[PDB]
């Protein structure tokens, strides 16, 4: 450990790295890095272990940075630790196009950070996430001779992520789940962006956590007290059942002689003035981006002390494979992301003659049937079990006693819910998280989806009660523009299923998807299973059921989803018996109908054909790119209604007689 | 007050509506209605202060039911009390096709209920704006010699509530301003939809409240000690600096000899069988939909005890109004929703000579210009003032101590602001409340969005840093999806000026509309003032800014928004000098633009042109409707980037040699 004018050097290399990288770029926060230095040398140098050359290590201990603007301190930090994803150069690339060390900390670019932050409240939430992951994994797998899984998980928050509800509702969890192993350290330093927190925030944050259930420790001094810090973490480590919420005094900008303890050093470049009055008042002669000789030295050990600790990890899993064979077996899927042969063997399959269901039970057969072969399966629902139907019936649930079970139940926290999972997602490959509740109140919960999608998170959002077919709850609880809202967002799936075979085909796409969230819109009500819907369609995005045209050339082209098929399909007959000839294509996902080749697409959607409709319960925004310029879209553009949905699908004209009505104008 | 069987007659009484309403429609929640009987007789028949004949009384008491489901208990209340809106039919019309007692509480279909709730959460922050706005009123308008203004606040919720990061940001905010005639009941029945509480939510809550600066009372009997809950009351009253929470115990489905203290309790009719055995077990031989005749009598005295009370205000505020006539004239400004002669010449004018500057420090002069003619011009942003641009420089902060003041600091809870306002806006019509953080952050308060749309409140949303052009930040900060995610929400503006004048329209029609919200998207940068643009060109959401062709017909429609407009002004002079003929359109708002004639589309549209290019830096989705089927979108449907803002305009290819370059594709 290091120790004195050593340890001094090493916490202003850090300060220094994040000026200057800041100063370079003229955009960024100075402020947190500067305060945080203390903590964070005492994080990455003493009590995390990590292998600096192999980020993907499975039982490294995770680091999270909640207060995302302040990323330079995790910068500076991974730059010193010996991570090869951020050299000198990179530091230099601050904030600058296409480099490794972008405005807020994102896994996608940059190996050795874990999760996405930036929307303040997300990060702690996903460290409660990571937390579940390790403590179900070592309750589901630890041996009593062979502990293999083991490892803590650290966070740094401030004024801004405890302010957010999304904090309060993760934190309620991790109180109530027992989580031991997550420390959080809370840096206090009375300045939010609006000035002194007195302004807007004077609630006691520490008894708040206490009656949330967490251990709670106050460390004064955070800008001199290295020790208090260091016997902090010590005491923390030895709370084994409830997590721990480190406040740590600091003041921002520490060391700025002009610009600490104000707003002014939050996020904005010093200048070269107050640079180098801060550089006169910490005695930092040393230039633009230097790390000491000592300082490199004293952190270059981590390589080999590194490489030591998971080497030592490496033996303990051989001797536990050869122990427990099956065990291992089934952990290292998690760890690899390799999913077991003939996974999508066990979906099931349906033919017409199947009895109608909705969705959301066939939703449930899936999740169950998945469940078997599928390892990393594990989630819940925000208190709608019962609606939504997410459990899995071979399991309990997921408790501090029984840490091993696999159904999680979230209660009426959907924005913590989702962020939750997103860190069990991003804690292995392996994992395949779902949550679930009422497609409407995914607005609830778009801060962590948004981040989903943005950070590569494979989780499968499963959202029942899709539309008006909800029927009495009313306009408050019926979607509407839910749908286009989610299709104009980048990098996630938007399916929503016809019957039975579109819904095993939506959970085959989801789970071979680890890289892209999937959203699935079941349907409360009841549906048919019709003839022409496939597993493969699905993969296709949009594809023909039926068709008795030819050529490529049909007079008529109805397409629609989910519970709107069925209708779109009665007409297509109808229009049959006169003589027409129809092609009805289902749009279970636009997503992958765009991913489609020209030919491809030209084959579903002929551009010679101009007669188009498309019919679905919900905004007709958008279906102009599909159903043309002479092409008619049947939908609801206005809030919905407080009625049995039979009365709604008729007062709102999503009817077999709107399409044939409309057919006629052609 | 009731006492004896007379008090057990009127509290069943309740509970037998509830009961027969929900059987009848077989849909509907009689849980928390049974279990809060009790309470709910005790506030509306000894407690609150209110006219059942006229709803709109200015000081009446404010009572919100946030755990919305068990909304039978409040039309329980109301038709008891005497409301015209709820009378025996509508008890029977409960749930069905246009009733005035729908589902869920919507005080748009219901005069007496004060807000729409339904979705967990929303009311409790509701309530902190309505104890807000009576605070700010009291502490503005009240005079040592007259006291005009004072009423209380009283809401229910349960676990669902509790559960919900929401309420804890809106409590959170309460406790800081010292809300003491905010008085919420927590229906502690430890039941919610997944069954006990202790599967999931096992906090103390209400050290949790006191963390938050809260009085806290616990009545452990809630289902019989009337007496407990009168008490309880009574203390409430005398804390007059906390909100108080008072956690009042109870069973749900009380009375309900198999289906009390039960999942099964909660949402679902009881069953003929059950019902009969309830009726057996309460003692009640009346029949469906029963008020006896005493219990009628008993509460029949509200209807001239009511015009009294209001009688004695009206006199009062007559009093007032010949001592302090102007306080009172402004004062009725915001009671009536009558807004003063000429606000509208007290916005700011510009010409294309005025110095560039970037809509949200335009924004900012429009909000100070109208803080002095719009007296319930009030609001604040999320810890984002000094980026936002939202102070009201002659004003000081809202706060316990100085609650006359209209800058509201809501700190980093986006959401609960969200709730917040909506109460405000609907406390008073005359009230025109303005909330803001970055645009990207909607996703984290859109579900008190939605329902401003819903329930038709006036609310205005300040989003600035509205695209891509925020620079550094990256994609986290960035929005993509949100415009069109908006343009697809039934009733609500989403407006995107381009400059001053621009800006200026926006908020004359945010202002016009008081029973829709408005969203204002506006930029970080620096924009320059184009001829064209007018405030009336705002009114009609889209118009032509410059046009060098005849005939209604040029080669060439452009058209954009924000920021971009000034991308396509210049493209459309370069092709103006090939020789070409072009008009250039401004789409501050779709919505404006599709509530226009169909005569005024075509002038500014004909459908005869078909080469028409659209520019702005969102997603491409929707832009169809406009450009047509052989138009050019030029957007961004991917996330964005880490860099200054000029380098992603360039690389993402928003600018207008890509206008150029499609133009030559017709
Ligand atoms: C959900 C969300 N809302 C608003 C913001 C904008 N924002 C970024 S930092 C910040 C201030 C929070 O201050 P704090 O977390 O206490 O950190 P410090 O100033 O001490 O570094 C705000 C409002 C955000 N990033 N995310
Ligand atoms: C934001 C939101 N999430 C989920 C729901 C669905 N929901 C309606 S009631 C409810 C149960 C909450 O139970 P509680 O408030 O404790 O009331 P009780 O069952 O005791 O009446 C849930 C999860 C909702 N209405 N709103
Ligand atoms: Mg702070
Ligand atoms: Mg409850």
């Amino acid at each position: 450990a290091a120790t004195g004018e050593l340890l001094e050097k090493s916490v202003n290399t850090i300060r220094f790295l994040a000026i200057d990288a800041v100063e370079k770029a003229n955009s960024g926060h100075p402020g947190l890095p500067m305060g945080c230095a203390p903590m964070g040398h005492v994080l990455y140098d003493e009590v995390m272990r990590y292998n600096p050359k192999n980020p993907y290590w499975f039982n490294r201990d995770r680091f999270v940075l909640s207060a995302g603007h302040g990323c330079m301190l995790q910068y500076a930090l991974l730059h010193l630790a010996g991570y090869d994803s951020v050299k000198e150069e990179d530091l230099k690339q601050f904030r600058q196009w296409g480099s490794r060390t972008p405005g807020h900390p994102e896994n996608f670019e940059t190996p050795g950070v874990e999760v996405t932050t930036g929307p303040l409240g997300q990060g702690i939430a996903n460290a409660v996430g990571l937390a579940l992951a390790e403590k179900h994994l070592a309750a589901r797998f630890n041996k009593p001779d062979s502990e293999i899984v083991d490892h803590y998980t650290y966070v740094i928050l401030g004024d801004g992520c405890q302010m957010e509800g999304i904090a309060n509702e993760a934190c309620s969890l991790a109180g109530h789940w027992g989580l031991g192993k997550l420390i959080a350290f809370y840096d206090d330093n009375h300045i939010s962006i609006d000035g002194d927190t007195e302004i807007a925030f004077t609630e006691d944050v520490s008894t708040r956590f206490e009656a949330l259930g967490w251990h709670t420790i106050w460390v004064k001094n955070g800008n001199t007290g290295y020790d208090d810090i260091r016997a902090a973490i010590k005491e923390a480590k030895a709370v084994t059942d409830k997590p721990t919420l480190i406040k740590v005094t600091t003041t921002i900008g520490f060391g700025s002689p002009n610009k600490a303890n104000s707003y002014s050093v939050h996020g904005s470049a010093l200048g070269a003035k107050e640079v180098e009055a801060t550089r006169q008042n910490l005695g930092w002669p040393y230039d633009t981006f230097f790390v000491p000789e000592d300082v490199k030295s004293h952190w270059s050990r981590h390589t080999p002390e590194g490489a030591a600790l998971e080497a030592d990890w490496n033996a303990k899993f051989a001797e536990y494979e050869k122990k427990y064979a099956d065990d291992a077996a089934t952990l290292k899927s998690i760890i690899t992301g390799e999913l077991p042969t003939g996974w999508v063997d066990a979906l099931p399959k349906y033919t017409p003659e199947s009895p109608g269901d909705a969705t959301r039970n066939l939703s449930q057969q899936c999740l169950n049937a998945l469940a078997n072969v599928v390892p990393g399966l594990i989630g819940g629902s925000a208190d709608l079990a019962s609606s939504n139907m997410t459990l899995l019936k071979m399991f309990g649930d997921f408790q501090k006693d029984t840490a091993e079970e696999r159904n999680v139940r979230f209660g009426v926290r959907e924005h913590g819910m989702g962020a939750i999972c997103n860190g069990i997602a991003l804690h292995s490959p392996g994992f395949v998280p779902y949550c679930a509740t009422f497609f409407v109140f995914t607005d609830y919960m778009r801060g962590a989806m948004r981040i989903s999608a943005l950070s590569e998170a494979g989780v499968i959002y499963v959202m029942t009660h899709d539309s008006i077919g909800l029927g009495e709850d009313g306009p408050t609880h019926q979607p509407i523009e839910h749908l286009v809202s989610f299709r104009a967002m980048p990098n996630i799936l938007m399916l929503r299923p016809a019957d039975g075979n579109e819904t095993a085909g939506a959970y085959k796409v989801a789970v071979l998807n680890r890289k892209r969230p999937s959203i699935l819109a079941l349907s409360r009500q009841k549906l048919p299973h019709l003839p022409g819907t496939s597993i493969e369609g699905v993969e296709k995005g949009g594809y023909t059921i039926s068709d008795n045209s030819t050529g490529n050339k049909p007079d008529l082209i109805v397409m629609g989803t989910g519970s709107e098929l069925e209708i779109a399909a009665k007409a297509a007959d109808e229009l049959r018996k006169e003589g027409k000839t129809v092609r009805v294509v289902s749009f279970v996902s636009w997503e992958l109908f765009d991913e489609q080749s020209d030919e491809y697409k030209e084959s579903v959607l002929p551009a010679a054909v101009t007669a188009r409709i498309s019919i679905e319960a919900g905004s007709t925004l958008g279906w102009q790119k599909y159903v043309g310029a002479q092409g008619k879209a049947i939908g609801i553009d206005k809030f919905g209604a407080s009625a049995p949905a039979g009365t709604i699908y008729k007062e709102y004209g999503i009817t077999v007689e709107s399409i044939i009505a409309a057919a006629k104008s052609f």
